[PDB]
């Protein structure tokens, strides 16, 4: 195991680490948003730049990430965009999306960048080399909002992430049954016992997977994310139940 | 799906009904846990009989039920002895046995008794009978301490309990490895979705199956087990903590 420490927060030991994601459409939203979410208990940031509405201008993004920053100088914080063909809120070309992304690892701003897998191979490691030249950490991720893949096919995801030097291989997918749920701890447990070179990311969504949200420390999952007020995907519950249930399980 | 209702508690719907143990080794011991008991938030009250020394005695026994209804009056009691072969704290004849189960019917006394799978068919099924004639509702159960059967097994054998007239089947097995809390997981699900006549409880014990205990309103397990000061079996956490998952979990 290869664990992440970004600032003095050791990702793949102990305790889950509780995510929340910052959603704010403008400037002023996010500059409000970070200072509420300042009084929240949580240990990484994420900002989901796709709900940002002026993402055609990299300086626009690069002023809010400032804003996010200012607001909280200590925090562990994740530059996501997240595709619409992945479940976020809208569409950018390919190019842009690793512009942006590289403008966010050379802004010394962010601590780590979540890139999709499925952005394709060639691009992605090329943009995982240049986030580690910079020393800024990647989550790679893959979304399913329709179905669960079979757990060797989610594992196989898992590793191929590994292999195009994720530092943190990410999957969520969408239970269409409790079996699915299941399925999802199973593989998230297969990676612990036998992969288990980087600590990784798992979530089955919606109402039926919350229970992938708080079981981690157990199986195998290295960060689980909560709401503060809205949630930034199905399944998420209110961040300070999230942290009590952590709590308990750590100490059971 | 027949539920059990016993004073007001529906056990198969909603949330997980939370069960707590009274070990008292005499009686002085049994009156000062019904008063502290009786100041915990619980749903059933599970009489530990095997850790009373006085089992020899029938009206010892009888007298020590009273103690607690009288403490206790509208709470749902049932009336547990565990065997030493089961992990109980002792041993004593399956005659003796079964005369202290069909007193503790007769006594009116109590809403519940366990009866364990393995003390024999003809004498469960006959004992069941009884229990019923009696409007006495009948958990029947099975421990392995020393590992977690096949979920295919474990199946079978709650079925096997229904067949025997169980009003509520039980099951608390030891895992080896987290892959066994999750067999144990889908062994109940296996009963939730495709033999769902009956109420089940089941758990994984110890700190590794901790998860089992929480997780009962999704996978399907009717019960769980809290801790007031002392554990009664490997891997039960305070009773509130306990408490404050379940509607967590209930809520999401
Ligand atoms: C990630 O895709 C996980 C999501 C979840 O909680 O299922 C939340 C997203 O904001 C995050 O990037
Ligand atoms: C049952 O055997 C379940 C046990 C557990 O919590 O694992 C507790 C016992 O007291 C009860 O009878």
């Amino acid at each position: 195991m290869k664990t992440v420490t970004v600032k003095n927060l050791i990702i793949g030991e102990g305790m889950p680490k509780i995510i929340v994601s910052l959603m704010g459409r403008d400037i002023n939203s996010v500059k409000a948003e970070a200072l509420a979410y300042r009084e929240a208990t949580f240990d990484i940031l994420e900002w989901r730049v796709d709900h940002f509405m002026d993402i055609a201008s990299t300086q626009s993004v690069l002023t809010a990430a400032r804003v996010i920053r200012d607001a909280m100088p200590d925090i562990p914080l994740l530059f996501t965009f997240r595709s619409a063909k992945e479940g976020g809120e809208q569409t950018i070309t390919t190019q842009h999306y690793l512009t942006l992304n590289r403008a966010a690892i050379d802004s010394g701003l962010v601590d780590m960048i979540d890139l999709e897998l499925f952005t394709g191979d060639a691009d992605v490691k090329a943009t995982v080399d240049y986030a580690h030249a910079h020393n800024v950490y990647v989550v790679m991720s893959n979304h399913d909002f329709h179905q669960t893949p079979s757990a060797e096919e989610m594992v196989l995801r898992l590793r191929k992430m590994q292999a195009l030097g994720a530092d943190i291989p990410k999957i969520a997918v969408m239970p269409q049954s409790k079996h699915d749920v299941l399925t999802l701890l199973t593989a998230t447990l297969e990676m612990q016992q036998h992969y288990a070179d980087r600590p990784v990311i798992t979530m089955s969504m919606a109402k039926e997977g919350v229970i992938s949200r708080l079981a981690g420390e157990v199986f195998g999952s290295a960060a689980t994310f909560g709401a503060v007020k809205q949630a930034s995907a199905p399944g998420q519950i209110a961040v300070n139940d999230l942290r009590s249930v952590l709590m308990i399980l750590h100490n059971a």
